[PDB]
């Protein structure tokens, strides 16, 4: 029945994360915090407008707002939430910074599944080691509301079985061509309640269901990068125009997790 905090997080949960590449941590945010953070995200959606992850209006996987935490004063306290970010730190076992966050919405009956990938491939960064994502549920997410699934142990893939980095979208390859054994790997669906968080490593292969429920799904994805991460040109780097290749990502836009 009780909250999970950075302090009371079990050694078993940390071991599960290190071995499996993901972990479900329940009850990190209270009902009150969920309500306040969801409302702030709704304000950002209204003010910024959403973007489509997918191939146009008829092939929406996810509606999103990128660098989302920067776009509302109250969202700083989400990405640097003491429990969420403190748990991320314990799981990673190394110093972290906030890279970015996204508002991640799936509308009911109008979404495709989120196509399988690892996050490393689309991060415009060098020097990744312990980088991981906190996928924070701001609504309940039973399976059919667009829940996440993960391939256990896939973060430990050898180099030849990983794509690593896309400089441009022409480099896209089907995961089965990159990782021939992909289709014979188990796939774990992890439904969650609002306020729960699932963390996954930047090499963990993952995906999400279509939302075929009657209710909107909203999560908030926070990418916590290695604290000494540097800039590497790639797809998804439009907001990093002020940087040169190899420059460290530091300062107020990429704050240290303490
Ligand atoms: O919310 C989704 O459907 C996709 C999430 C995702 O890929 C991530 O958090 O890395
Ligand atoms: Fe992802």
């Amino acid at each position: 029945g009780g909250p999970t905090t950075a302090e009371n997080l079990s050694k078993e949960a940390v071991r599960f994360y290190r071995e499996q590449g993901y972990v479900h941590i329940p009850r990190v945010l209270s009902e009150t915090e969920v309500t306040a953070f969801r409302a702030a995200c709704e304000e950002v959606l209204e003010k910024e407008g959403r973007e489509i992850w997918g191939a146009g209006e008829d092939e929406v996987q996810v509606h999103y707002v990128a660098q989302a935490w920067q776009k509302h004063p109250e969202l700083r306290s989400l990405v640097l939430h003491p429990e969420i970010s403190g748990i991320a730190l314990r799981l990673a076992g190394a110093p972290l910074r906030v890279y970015s966050s996204d508002i991640l919405v799936k509308e009911p009956k109008r979404t495709l599944p989120t196509l399988v990938h690892d996050d490393e491939t689309g991060l415009p960064l060098n020097e990744l080691s312990a980088t991981l994502t906190a996928w924070i549920a701001l609504t309940d997410v039973p399976v059919e509301r667009g829940c996440m699934s993960y391939v256990p142990g896939s973060h430990l893939r050898a180099r030849e079985d990983r794509q690593e980095h896309m400089t441009s979208f022409a480099e896209f390859r089907d995961l089965a061509d990159v990782w021939p054994d992909y289709p014979w790997q188990p796939r774990v669906a992890v439904p969650v309640r609002a306020g729960d968080v699932v963390f996954h490593h930047c090499r963990t292969v993952h995906m999400a269901e279509a939302n075929t429920s009657d209710s909107v799904r909203m999560a908030h994805g926070v990418v916590y990068m290695d604290a000494d991460a540097t800039y590497r040109p790639g797809v998804q780097d439009g907001h990093l125009s002020r940087l040169s290749p190899g420059d460290p990502l530091e300062g107020e836009l990429f704050p240290l997790v303490t």
